[PDB]
Parts: C-alpha cells; structure tokens; sequence
C-alpha cells in the first residue's frame, strides 16, 4: 500500500511556494512514502534541503514521463499551453471548478488521459472545513505591507507611492524590514498607528495580529473586530478613524458596505492605508467599494480618489502569502500532512473520496464530441 509522491516544479511565473516542504518530505518518508522532488530554481527552498530530507531528486518536468502509479503533487495550475493527456492522479489547485476561463479544457486533459484531480482548494475534513489554506500568512503579509505603506506616507510626500515589493527569505527578514520603516516613521513625530482588523478571530486575523505584535505595535493600538461588531451594519466610523484598516472577511452579498467614499471624504479622516486581504476583483458586491484595481507586487498600492482628508491608498494583492513563501509553505504543508497520510486508503477515505467525487461531478458537466 506504499504511496509514491512526485513534487513537480512550479511553472507559474514567480510562484516560489511548494506543496511539500523539506520537513514534510522527511516526515512522509518516515511514514513509508517514497518521494521524488523536481529541481526548481524559483522555489524558495534549495533543492539540497530536499536531498538531505531523503527525497529522490529529478529534473524539472520529469513528472510527464513518470510511472502512472505516482501521484503528482504541485501547487498551482497547469500551463494552459500544455494540451497533452494527464494520465496520473494529481493533487493541486487547478482552479477549474468555478467556471474559470477554459475550465472545460482543463478537465478534458484529465478525461482524455484517464487521470484524476484531487483539488487542494476543496479538500476538507468531515465537518466541511478546508484542511489546508494560506490564511495566517495572507494576514501576516497583508499587515506587513499595511504598516510599510503607512510608514512610507510618514516619510515621503504624497507624490510618491510605496515601491515594488518582493518575496522575503524568512519571517525574521520581513519583520526586520517592516520594523525599520516603522521606526523611521516614528522618528518624524508620527505616533504609533491604530489598527482596525475586521475578521480578527480567523487565521488571517491571527496572522495580522502576530505581525503587528512582532513589529512593536501595542495590543492597545489594535481594534480587533469580527462578526460580533460588524453585525451592527456599516458604514463603520471606526474605519476612517483608524490609521490602518485590515480586512480579513470575504463578503459578496447585497449588504451595507463597511465604508464608502461619502464617509472617507472627510478632513478629519485619519485612515491612510487599507489592506483588503479578501480582495477579489470578481466580487459582485465588494463591502469596501473604494477600489476597482487588484494591486500587485510591482505596484502594491492604488490611490483612493478622496476629495478630503490625507492621501489614502489600498492594497488589494490576491496572493499575499507569496511575500513569505517559505513560512507560507511550511504552514500549508503541515496542515495538509494528515490528509496526505490517508492517501494509501484514498479509495475509501472520505477526504479523498469527496475530492474524487467532486472531480467526477464537474467532469460530467463537460459534453464534447471527442468523448463519444
């Protein structure tokens, strides 16, 4: 019943996280698994770390010719330019269950090769909770950039914007960089910022709070809100009153927004930075209707066109965990490990059976002449 996992190197541009880390590979091998790991220069992990963990090192792309019994595990989707049949059982975020452009073609590759897709985004426990995501570090990274933008505004003129950001090698490095910016801001006479976090109880909230504490922002300066508070109904005066606002709650139904331009266009507004960790350009009812652009690492902030009050910017990056690829990967792999240990019995174990049945359901939606 021994299982063989093959960690394919990511091809998606700039993706430096990994589905399995050296630490998790070591544990799996200790559990009887056989693990192959493809060399990946862009990975934040050095290939030698996997070698020392006991992995069999192979060339990038080797999975395409690997024995059919190997389970191919990766993080991001396959290149839309690849069209050959997928014959293996794959574990990955395929992004083809929400009618994404070209989703049918994605599934057709599996159908043609008689392969199987166990999508990471829908892998859940028996209670319905996802087994592995990147919430904590999405909030941690979000808070880090939030502090950096707030600090930038204290040390530069409004004519300048926060410069391009890049992934950090480890948490210590990120905290050190944010702390430096932070201290430089305080040196000018700015007071320690007040931070409002909506969704403070979830993992994203926990992550944001952890970054704030580590940078030195007092627990007293953090207003921790969640459903209990948001249930009052927006707009919330606490948002314009805070120096930094971090949102961790995803809302897409018709309800009063958390804030709006009417409330932001006020000379007494203190708010300088809004980090919407739940940012989604595809959201039909954005609870923070003050931006339409999804910012990116090379241009992290976008101006909110206010008519009164100090310069206000939004950070709407949808892949914040990529700012700390190593830690994001360690947390993710750790959370995923228990499910991975059930692969030997994936034919009957609900966590995997659910994923397989989900795959079958979506495949059944695909009607093509080539299947006749």
């Amino acid at each position: 019943a021994a299982v063989t996992l093959h960690l394919r190197a990511e091809t998606k541009p700039l993706e430096a996280r990994a589905a399995l880390t050296p630490t998790t590979v070591k544990k799996l091998i200790a559990k009887g698994f056989k693990i192959y790991v493809e060399d990946s220069p862009q990975s934040t992990f050095n290939i030698n770390e996997y070698r020392q963990a006991g992995a069999i090192i192979v060339p990038a792309g080797s999975w395409k010719t690997a024995p059919r019994d190997r389970i191919i595990i990766g993080l991001k989707e396959m290149p839309e330019t690849d069209t050959f049949p997928l014959v293996h059982e794959h574990i990955q975020f395929a992004h083809c269950y929400k009618d994404q452009a070209g989703w049918q073609n994605v599934l057709m590759r599996f159908i043609k090769g008689h392969g199987t897709l166990y999508d990471l985004e829908f892998l859940e426990n028996d209670q319905g909770r996802r087994v592995a995501a990147f919430g904590f570090y999405a909030g941690f990274a979000g808070a880090a950039l939030g502090v950096r933008d707030w600090a930038f505004k204290q040390t530069h003129s409004d004519d300048e914007d926060l410069p391009a950001v890049s992934p950090y090698p480890n948490e210590k490095a990120l905290v050190k960089d944010v702390t430096k910016d932070y201290k430089e801001a305080l040196a000018t006479g700015a007071r320690k910022p007040t931070v409002l976090i909506i969704g403070a109880l979830g993992r994203c909230g926990s992550g944001a709070i952890d970054l704030l504490h580590k940078v030195g922002i007092p627990d007293a300066n953090i207003l921790k809100w969640d459903i209990k508070e948001t249930s009052r109904g927006g707009p919330f005066d606490e948002i314009p009153q805070a120096d930094i606002f971090i949102n961790c709650i995803y809302l897409s139904k018709p309800i009063a927004p958390f804030t709006n331009m009417e409330k932001l266009n006020n000379p007494n507004r203190r708010l300088r930075t809004v980090v919407d960790v739940s940012a989604d350009t595809t959201n039909p009812h954005n609870p923070i209707p003050i931006y339409t652009v999804a910012t990116v690492f090379n241009k992290p902030t976008v101006l909110v066109p206010t008519t009164a009050g100090p310069k206000l910017s939004v950070i709407s990056i949808d892949h914040l965990p990529s700012l700390l690829p190593r830690e994001a990967s360690e947390f993710f792999s750790h959370d995923l490990l228990p499910s991975l240990e059930l692969l030997p019995q994936r034919k009957t174990a609900p966590v995997w059976v659910r994923a397989k049945k989900l795959f079958d359901r979506h495949c059944a939606r695909v009607k093509r002449s080539s299947r006749l």
